[PDB]
C-alpha cells in the first residue's frame, strides 16, 4: 500500500537445470509475482498458503522458468505498492563449460589489476562473468585487488546460460 517489496532468490538467481529454487518477496499478505514480457503459468499453480507468505517455490527448474520477474503486494482496488527491483532468474546447463583464465596469471600484485578470459570452443554472442555477474566470437575479456566463473550464451535466450566454467580463484 506504499513501500516497495524486496524480491530475491534462494539459494540464488542462477539455478542449474532441474534444480530447485524459491523466489521470495518481502514487504504483509496480498503478494503478487509476475514475469515481464511473457506470462509465467508456473506462478498460477502456487498454493495460496505460500503466496500469503511471499513464497513461490519451483521444485525443479526448466528452461521455461527463465526470465525477468517483479513482485508487489496488494490490489488495484484496495491499493498496491510499486513492483520490486527486477529479478533475473537464470537457468544454466544448456551449452559448453567455457574456460576462464587470468591474463597473465592467477597471481596478481595487490592493488593492481588483472584481465580475465572466458574462452569457448564454439561461437556465442555473449559472455557473463560471475564474481562468486556482468556482461562482456568465441572469447571475451573482463577486468577486475576473488573467485570467478563465466558463462556462454546466445542473445536469443539471454537467461539460458551454458554450464559454468571451472572455479577461478585469483591468489
Amino acid at each position: 500500500h506504499l513501500p516497495k517489496p524486496t524480491l530475491w532468490a534462494e539459494p540464488g538467481s542462477v539455478i542449474t537445470q532441474g534444480s530447485p529454487v524459491t523466489l521470495r518477496c518481502q514487504g504483509t499478505q496480498e503478494y503478487r509475482l509476475y514475469r515481464e514480457k511473457k506470462t509465467a503459468p508456473w506462478i498460477t499453480r502456487i498454493p495460496q498458503e505460500l503466496v500469503k507468505k511471499g513464497q513461490f517455490p519451483i521444485p525443479s527448474i526448466t528452461w521455461e522458468h527463465a526470465g525477468r520477474y517483479r513482485c508487489y503486494y496488494g490490489s488495484d482496488t484496495a491499493g498496491r505498492s510499486e513492483s520490486s527491483d527486477p529479478l533475473e532468474l537464470v537457468v544454466t546447463g544448456a551449452y559448453i563449460k567455457p574456460t576462464l583464465s587470468a591474463q597473465p596469471s592467477p597471481v596478481v600484485n595487490s592493488g593492481g589489476n588483472v584481465t580475465l578470459q572466458c574462452d569457448s570452443q564454439v561461437a556465442f554472442d555473449g559472455f557473463i562473468l560471475c564474481k562468486e555477474c556482468l556482461n562482456s566470437s568465441s572469447r571475451a575479456i573482463f577486468s577486475v585487488v576473488w573467485w570467478y566463473r563465466c558463462y556462454a550464451y546466445d542473445s536469443n535466450s539471454p537467461y539460458e546460460w551454458s554450464l559454468p566454467s571451472d572455479l577461478l580463484e585469483l591468489l
